[PDB]
């Protein structure tokens, strides 16, 4: 039989940068 | 033997919104 | 048999933060 299931890939990327803020 | 470890995980989320504009 | 492709890695971290806002 086929060995085990790999682990768990890498974590993923960080997330994009958020929106501006709002007016001053 | 084991297999590979598996694909990178998807991006984060968008970031915290930004500050407010300059005191002006 | 080497076994199969593990599962997807764990979500990304959020992104940073937004720029400032426009001035008022």
């Amino acid at each position: 039989p086929p060995g085990p299931p790999g682990p768990p890939g890498p974590k993923g990327e960080p997330g994009p940068p958020g929106p501006p803020g709002p007016p001053g």
